[PDB]
This record gives structure tokens, sequence and C-alpha cells, in this order.
């Protein structure tokens, strides 16, 4: 029932925190200490509680990397040609199979730049990630109508920006497209690298 | 290609569309060749249908040839999703080739994608999808696939491209406000849409894993002029 930018100031007000820092230990353990920041943010994304347990759970299972993947891209944005891991771990393209995804993710910070993705917008689409990564029937309805009222946000967004009804659909289409590439990173990073289940099932007891 | 209505972008689509191929005049054994022999006369097929997608012939070849190495198998499997959306439970990978889910566990990895592309067709049958609506999100897959694999040229390259994907996006609102929808119901549904994209590309990764080109689009996509 929450208004467009009611929905806004709850993803904003929801944000992780960036955290800080023998290359992929580092990596993984920053990745492992995110994740518990994510399932905070997670439970902060309006309507995701109404969800099941087990339910919350597949699709914090199905989202997180790429929620990861987002994330690094947003907080790279302002630093080209490099990626920005925590405000102390910046490395650069020259830093197996990693180059590629490497390259995928300069790819999306430069698809960003090129739009001048809005921090607003940002938290919207990792929002959607986190409600659509997962979803392939009163369950999936809900997921389904509130990633609805995500994209009634979007447009609000846009719509108070002052851009025309055929630039909102236009920049709407061209922000849900780059999550198809964010997805195709999450697969190529998956190949690339006790259940996760369980690990998630734990981190909501907090 | 930039010039046209939506109603005309409707009309180059619809009338570009790929004849839906047969396999041959059956058993586990032999289904992976009649799949894999459809795929090959279907690519063919493809490639005349993405030529006629407007604006592609406008980028290079080397840019032709990019996006539709990243995009054939999403589009073969959009193109099964939509033929098995009023089969239930099946998959038309043509129609004297019907199969069901317990067809493909002979194949190790195999239902998995399987019940990938049922679960596709499921939700495009729920939503209804109509056959201009595929069309338009076909040639989203075309443009949009590969463009964030990629000079001055390259970035004229991809501002087109990128323009034209526009020019899809008005044509699917255009086309769901003629079926009646409220404004707030277009920006819905598009967006619905296109997050099944991002699964059929969840799914053509997951398949290009499972199966496991260039000069051959080449040779079919760098055709002389005689
Ligand atoms: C819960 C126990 C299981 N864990 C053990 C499991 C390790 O998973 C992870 C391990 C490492 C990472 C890093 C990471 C860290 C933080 C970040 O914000 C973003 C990323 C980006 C990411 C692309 C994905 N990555 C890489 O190194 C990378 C590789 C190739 C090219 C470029 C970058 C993410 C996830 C998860
Ligand atoms: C020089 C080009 C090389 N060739 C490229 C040639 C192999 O690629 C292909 C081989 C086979 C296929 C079939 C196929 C055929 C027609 C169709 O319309 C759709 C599909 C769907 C598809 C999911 C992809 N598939 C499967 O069997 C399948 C597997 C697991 C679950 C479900 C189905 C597609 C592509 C070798």
């Amino acid at each position: 029932s929450l208004t467009a930018d009611q929905m806004v100031s709850a993803l904003l007000d929801a944000e992780p925190p960036i955290l800080y820092s023998s290359m992929m230990g580092l990596l993984t353990n920053l990745a492992d200490r995110e994740l518990v920041h994510m399932i905070n943010w997670a439970k902060r994304v309006p309507g995701f509680v109404d969800l099941t347990l087990h339910d919350q759970v597949h699709l914090l299972e199905s989202a997180w990397l790429e929620i990861l993947m987002i994330g690094l891209v947003w907080r790279s944005m302002e630093h080209p040609g490099k990626l920005l891991f925590a405000p102390n771990l910046l490395l650069d393209r020259n830093q197996e199979g990693m180059v590629e995804i490497f390259d995928m993710l300069l790819a999306t910070s430069s698809r960003f730049r090129m739009m001048n993705l809005q921090g607003e917008e940002f938290v919207c689409l990792k929002s959607i990630i986190l409600l659509n990564s997962g979803v392939y029937l009163e369950e999936k309805d809900h997921i389904h109508r509130v990633l609805d009222k995500i994209t009634d946000t979007l447009i609000h967004l846009m719509a108070k920006a002052g851009l025309t009804l055929q630039q909102q659909h236009q920049r709407l289409a061209q922000l849900l497209l780059i999550l198809s590439h964010i997805r195709h990173m999450s697969n190529k990073g998956m190949e690339h690298l006790v259940p996760l289940s369980d690990l998630l099932l734990e981190m909501l007891d907090a």
C-alpha cells in the first residue's frame, strides 16, 4: 500500500554498509561478510517478509550473486576501468577465467555511466533482482504484485525527473534489459567460482 | 528503421517471421540428433529473419555476427516456448516432435532445462502473450543479448542498437495500449515481459553448458549481391 515516494525512501534507508577487505581469499571473505548485510537489507525490501522463510531463502539463494555484482558495479561507477571491491581494495583489469567476468562487470559500469543511473533507480533494480531471480500460486502472485509496485515506483521516479511518457517507458526497458546481462554475469560467475540455504536460514535468526 | 510507425514495426516483424520447421519423417537414442538437425535448419532461417529486423542490416557484418552469436540459443528457446504455449506440460519442438518431460529424463541435465522451458511457456500462457508481443520480444533478444559484450564506430553502432531497441519498446507499449490496457497496466506488462528475458538468458546459459558457428553465421550473413 506504500506510495512510490515511501517505497523509494524505504529502499534508500535499507541500503547496506560498505565493508572493507591471497587475492581470492580476500574477495571470498568480503563476499561472505557482505552476504550477512544483504540478508538484513532484504528483510527491509517491502513485501519480502510476507513470504515464507523457505521462499525468503530460495529468493536470496537465487539472487545473492547478482546482488553482490550490481552493488560492486554501482560503487565502481566513479572508477573507470576499475572495480572498487572495498575502499581499500581497488583492482584494475590487470589484477584464470577472471578477466572475462571482470570485463563484463566493467561493461556494466560503463552502461550505468552512459545511462547516468541514479541511486533511486539502483535500489529499485536491486529489489527487482531479489524478487525476480528465483520466481522460475498465491506466493508468486504476491511476488509479482510487489514487482509491479517497483515498476510503478521506477516510472514515478522518471516522471518526477521530468521525462516524457515515451522516455519513461524507454528508460524502464533499458534498465530492465541490464538485468539480463547481470543474470548472464552471475551464471558465468558461478561457473568460474553444508547448503547455502542452511547458512541463509541461520543468518535470518539475528 | 528509426522512422517506422509502431504499426509498421509490428508489420515488418510479423512478415519477417521464420517458418515453423519439421523433424524428419523416433527413439531416446535418436532424439538428440533430431533436435540438433532441427536447430541447424532453423538457424539458417534465423539469419534471414534477423536481416529483416529493422535496423539490423545497418550494423557492420562483424556486429551482426556478434549479436547473433550472443542471441541464437535464446532465440531458439523463445521460439520453442512460444510454439509450446498452447501445449501444457509439453515442448513442441516441431509439429511432429511434441515431447514431454519423461522423454527428457533420458539425457543427463536435460530435464532441468526442459522444466525451465515449460515454466516459461506456462508463464506466457498465464500472461496470454500475443503474437505481436512475441515478435517484439524476439527482436529485443537479437539486439540486446550481445550489446554489452562488444572505437568511434563501435560507439555509433551501440547507439544505433539502443535507438532500435527504444523503437521496439514504443511498439510494445503501443500494442498494449491498443489492447485496452491502462497506462499503469502497460508499464507493468512491459516490465513483466522484459524480466522473462532475464530468465530466457538464464536458460540459454544453462543450455549452452548442457549442449557442451561464427564463420557459418558469416557465410549466411556475408552474402554477395549476385
Ligand atoms: C557464503 C559462503 C560461500 N561463499 C563462498 C562463496 C564465494 O562467493 C564469492 C566469491 C567472490 C566474489 C567476488 C566479489 C566479492 C564481493 C563483491 O561485493 C563483489 C564480488 C564480485 C565477484 C564477481 C562475483 N567476485 C570476484 O572475486 C570476481 C571473479 C571474477 C571477476 C571479477 C570478480 C563474490 C562471491 C560464497
Ligand atoms: C553450427 C551450429 C551448431 N549447431 C548448433 C547445434 C546444436 O545446438 C542445439 C542443439 C539442440 C537444441 C534443442 C532445440 C532445437 C530446436 C529448437 O527450436 C529449440 C531447441 C531447445 C533446446 C534447448 C536448446 N534444444 C534441446 O534439445 C534441449 C536440451 C535440454 C532441454 C530441453 C531441450 C538447440 C540448439 C550444433
